[PDB]
């Protein structure tokens, strides 16, 4: 049983987990009740799952944008060092996955109807534009699976 | 038994572990073979101190200083949150604590004296510029001790 686990790192991200043989499931991250992630919140979602240790994880690179000043990309930065040391310390085995990697093996701004067209069950939850980053969880998730025959 | 550990974040940053009845410890944080901080380093050596659960972890605040780029903002902040990340994710109870919150109780750049006096039997390992991070690790967990009669 090889699980993988996609996370879209940014502070509007979220994480989908992949079983064989089971649907696909995302997680919107958790946020402080203060656009601030919640470090508690993420380590008992990751918890809750109860993974076999070392399971898979892929994890977005987060790259910022030309236009953002100082404390926006300590912001960036802190919330990806947040998942990693999160994902590391929690058993994971984590591989960083630059944006291009998984957008370049999925046509890839559509990543919302892509991933909607990969994971029908979940269309449902991909209808919104604040859905862009169950979207990009899945479709790291997707691109980490793999392609394997049976 | 009330262990108290202290944190400084930053890449030549360092840990202190304080525990009652016992003389003071400090280590270098671990960095990669590529500057860069060791996550899987960082947790291996949380691990290997079999810490009661929930045990205090002061964390420096990573301020940069004015005059750095964005890719020196995204460092401090990732190696920050990578820090709070492991530290919560290993069970620990972490505060952050701004550096002027140590270095008000200290008379706080003589950091390395100050922490010499404090715990004489590490002044070897003070001695050099290079220990600046030894030297407010120890400072760090010395303010998180707090002030208390036998």
């Amino acid at each position: 049983a090889g699980w993988v686990i996609g996370v879209d790192p940014d502070t509007s991200g979220a994480l989908a987990l992949l079983k064989p043989n089971q649907p696909p499931q995302v997680f919107d991250s958790p946020h402080l009740k203060v656009k601030r992630l919640d470090a508690k919140a993420i380590v008992q979602l990751l918890k809750s799952f109860e993974a076999p240790i070392g399971t898979t994880v892929y994890v977005e690179q987060s790259t910022p944008y030309p236009q953002d000043g100082k404390q926006g990309w300590w912001s960036g930065g802190f919330g990806y060092g947040m998942w990693i040391g999160i994902l590391v310390a929690s058993g994971f085995s984590v591989i960083p996955v630059p944006s291009s990697a998984w957008k370049s093996e999925f046509q890839l701004d559509y990543s919302r109807q892509v991933a909607s067209q990969l994971f029908p069950s979940l269309s449902s939850l991909l209808k919104r534009k604040k859905d862009h980053g169950r979207a990009e969880a899945l479709l790291i998730a997707a691109y980490g699976k793999g392609i394997k025959i049976n």
